[PDB]
């Protein structure tokens, strides 16, 4: 006999591939950290538990406060102690990420400019049995360089009692004391049999070379499909609908007369926000469409927009839900993010068919994308780094347009209420 798992629906039988070291590689200031971060937050979103291990930070916590760049000196010898010191102590924590905590990808954050320390790096990996996938950020640009240090380097912890000229200054020097002994990747001789991909010039060409299995594909496509110019992303749900009133889960009723109202609103703040070549996305579902046509705009619709599929409980009250499925409704509220309804989708399946929206997402600049509570909530964690047990909760309410900015290394979001009333959908984690 077969028995079916009672969260995920999953038909078992009744009782009765290596991890991967990915190791960033460049000068300071490269965007190194930048792409370490953005990635592990999209490996996390897709199920693959990844993690990074900044060697700054490692140096940061090992030594008392920065004070210039003479400690990057080569000539020094006893910072080179500590600087190898704390590469080691990053590794160690690696090995214990991989090999004993469920990691799946560990991102090694760090110059790693010599031959030699990207040498000792395959061995530790060889050693473990990881893979070892390299990334590798060159640029000469001395504006983007210039650009970077302003954004994000003279705001870091180490430049707290300097002003900006002077951190700028310093940092600039740091790079200098790099640079002598900077090996670059070289695929064509030196590490023909190694894999990785060498970015140039901020993803304007790549040189990819050995990739071993889907996860580094994958990589490359993401990285193939980002970029680094400022945009805003606006999420909203469908203005409220027939099924909101009565508190029904689910099916494809039409907006109800306040539901228009907020159309109408989120007509005119699109239009106070004066964008230029906006893109506007739907789901396929009524009220979504019908909150895009008061736009006149173009739109398009994605049935991957589309709401979560409660199978079997479409249309139902949560209430009817209790009474009619009173043991799946405990099994969603006890484990809502894997939870599967039945002939339907969990918060996890909803992530897979997401996926490319989010891909395209990367591609795009300015958009609007009208969808669902549930759809709303998974995009959300992706651009906000929550994790599978934290989104099935996120807030997203009514009427109500959360403005996402790319700031840093990370997003700000923006909440915009639209004022225009609305039912509440929200319902807390309950215990
Ligand atoms: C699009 N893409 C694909 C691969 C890849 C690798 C590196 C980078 C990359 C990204 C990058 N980005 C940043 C680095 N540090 C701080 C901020 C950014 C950054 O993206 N800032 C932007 C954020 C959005 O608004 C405009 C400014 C800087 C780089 N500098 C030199 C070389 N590569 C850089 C971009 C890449
Ligand atoms: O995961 P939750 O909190 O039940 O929210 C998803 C539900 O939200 C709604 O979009 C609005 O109630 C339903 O169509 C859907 O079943």
């Amino acid at each position: 006999e077969l028995t079916q798992s009672r969260v995920q629906k999953i038909w078992v039988p009744v009782d009765h591939n290596s991890p991967t070291v990915i190791v960033m590689v460049g000068l300071p200031a490269r965007g190194k950290t930048y792409i370490s971060k953005k990635l592990t937050r999209y490996l996390n979103w897709i199920g693959v538990p990844t993690k990074v291990f900044n060697v700054g930070e490692y140096r940061r916590e090992a030594v008392k406060q920065y004070s210039s760049y003479n400690f990057f000196r080569p000539d020094n010898e006893e910072a080179m102690k500590v600087r190898k010191q704390c590469a080691l102590a990053a590794l160690r924590d690696v090995k214990s990420y991989l090999a004993k905590e469920g990691g799946q990808i560990a991102v090694f954050d760090a110059t790693n400019t010599t031959r030699e320390r990207r040498h000792m790096i395959l061995h530790f990996a060889k050693e473990n049995d990881f893979k070892a996938f390299f990334i590798e950020s060159v640029c000469d640009d001395p504006t983007v360089v210039a650009s970077n240090i302003m954004e994000v380097k003279i705001s870091s912890p180490d430049y707290k009692d300097c002003n900006s000229a002077e951190a700028m200054d310093d940092f600039m020097k740091r790079i200098s004391c790099y640079e002598a002994s900077y090996q670059p990747l070289d695929p064509d001789k030196c590490d023909r049999d190694l894999s990785l991909i060498k970015v140039i010039d901020v993803g304007r060409r790549f040189l990819v070379n050995r990739v071993q299995d889907h996860i580094q594909s994958r990589i490359v496509y993401y990285l193939m499909n980002i970029h680094v110019q400022p945009r805003t992303i606006y999420l909203c749900r469908h203005g409220e609908n027939e099924h909101n009133l009565q508190g029904r889960i689910g099916g494809d009723s039409g907006l109800s007369s306040r539901g228009k109202k907020f159309a109408s609103a989120l007509s005119k703040f699109v239009e106070e926000q004066n964008l230029k070549d906006l893109r506007v996305w739907t789901s396929q579902l009524k009220s979504t469409i019908q909150t895009a046509e008061a736009l006149r705009l173009p739109y398009e619709q994605w049935k991957a927009l589309n709401e979560i599929d409660a199978g079997v409980c479409e249309e139902l009250t949560y209430e009817e839900i209790r009474d009619t499925y009173p043991e799946e409704y405990a099994l969603r509220e006890q484990d809502k993010y894997y939870y599967r309804y039945p002939t339907g989708e969990s918060y996890q399946d909803l992530v897979q068919r997401l996926e490319p929206v989010i891909m395209e997402l990367e591609r795009q600049e300015n958009v609007l994308v009208i969808c669902h509570q549930a759809v709303l909530r998974c995009l959300l964690a992706y651009f906000l780094d929550k994790s599978a047990e934290e989104m099935p909760y996120l807030k997203c309410p009514l009427h109500t347009v959360l403005k996402l900015t790319p700031v840093a290394y990370g997003c700000r979001v923006e909440s915009i209420y639209l004022n225009v009333e609305s039912v509440c959908t929200h319902r807390e984690r309950s215990e």
